[PDB]
């Protein structure tokens, strides 16, 4: 279940990377 | 994009909720 | 010692849930 | 409405600071 | 690796602390 | 300073991606 912990942080990172793109897109206005 | 920011943070909260339960199970033997 | 970590991630999830709710009411114009 | 978001990220930082402190005392064997 | 986990969470707490101040400045005009 | 918010989430994502590698590395034991 550390494998399971690791997979869950992998998804967190993917979600924060999209949030970064999103805010910058807003900031490009 | 604000609408997209919201669903991403909702998905993050979910992942952190699942992580907590996990660690609670490693701590509980 | 992992218990304290478990509780702290539980509190983090509580906070991201509220952030999501806030950006949604913001995106609601 | 951004104030509530500001306070919530402030509480999140407080929690990750404690998590870091905990894994360090764990890594201290 | 536990030692590396700790410094990463310390770096995360720092980033979230800076985000909070930022949002506090957008909210404060 | 939304550009600045975005850059800070970019770094958060980078830190959580390393944490994922780290835990899995531990789990591979």
């Amino acid at each position: 279940e550390l494998k399971a912990i690791a997979q869950e942080f992998k998804a967190i990172a993917k979600e924060f990377k999209a949030i970064a793109f999103e805010f910058k897109a807003i900031a490009q206005k």
